[PDB]
């Protein structure tokens, strides 16, 4: 199964990805995680992406497309994958469509996780993330068992720099401008499914799982 998670900042993509890969055991491919690993590794590409990410701006398409192309060509992506936060732009969706054709593959579903703006801001304001594994929590909506500690591994929780309200505003601005072009691209392709992301975590997954389980 070849799946795309799309959604505005805060919509619950990573949270749902954790649920999906637990049940289905396809690899989780996140462009955000790939950029963060390039940053940890200190590469030229990583260092160049960092300024965009800190500002809540999209990394330019050319770089992003090249890293996804390389990742998805690996042997572990040939029996299914979960793409999370790619494509974010019609140019990226165009390129992925070519890339997939060259691999003899196509998308099963693009899951558009829908959430109201106010809720998106409430979610990003209360978010804490494990520095080790990247699991995400929310002070109100999904707290860790003990404050400041990841439930899975005992890791330290941190606040992402781009979660500051002024940066969140820029992220929603920049990403909303891309939503309707992306929806139009995939509505045509017959793969788009809207998911009500504004429910309890496990109940959003009920809806996603209904789709995935039928594949
Ligand atoms: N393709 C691309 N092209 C160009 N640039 C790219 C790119 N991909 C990445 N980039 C660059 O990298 C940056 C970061 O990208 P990326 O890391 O992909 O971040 P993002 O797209 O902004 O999404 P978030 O991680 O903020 O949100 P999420 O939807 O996964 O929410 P979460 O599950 O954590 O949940 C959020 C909060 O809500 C809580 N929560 C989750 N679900 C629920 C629920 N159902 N109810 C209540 N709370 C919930 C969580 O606990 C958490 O606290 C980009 O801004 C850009 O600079
Ligand atoms: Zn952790």
């Amino acid at each position: 199964m070849n799946i795309v998670l799309m959604g505005l900042p805060g919509a619950g993509k990573g949270t749902q990805a954790e649920q999906i890969i637990e049940k289905y055991e396809i690899p989780h491919i996140s462009t955000g995680d790939m950029f963060r690993a390039a940053i940890k590794n200190g590469t030229e590409l990583g260092l160049k992406a960092k300024s965009f990410m800190d500002q809540g701006n999209l990394v330019p398409d050319e770089v992003t497309i090249g890293i996804v192309h390389e990742r998805l060509s690996k042997d572990d992506c040939q029996k299914g994958f979960l793409l999370d936060g790619f494509p974010r732009t019609v140019a990226q969706a165009d390129a992925l469509d070519s890339l997939l054709t060259d691999l003899g593959k196509k998308l099963d579903y693009v899951l558009n996780i829908k959430v109201e703006q106010e809720e998106l801001m409430k979610r990003l304001t209360g978010r804490w993330i494990c520095k080790t594994c990247g699991a995400t929590y929310h002070t109100i909506f999904n707290p860790p068992a003990v404050e400041g500690i990841c439930d899975k591994d005992g890791g330290e929780l941190y606040q992402r720099i781009d979660d500051k309200p002024e940066t969140v505003k820029n992220r929603l601005d920049v990403n909303m401008k891309q939503t309707q072009p992306l929806l139009d691209f995939y509505s045509q392709k017959g793969v788009l499914k809207d998911i009500d992301g504004q429910q309890d975590i496990k109940k959003v997954f009920v809806d996603i799982n209904d789709l995935l389980g039928g594949l």
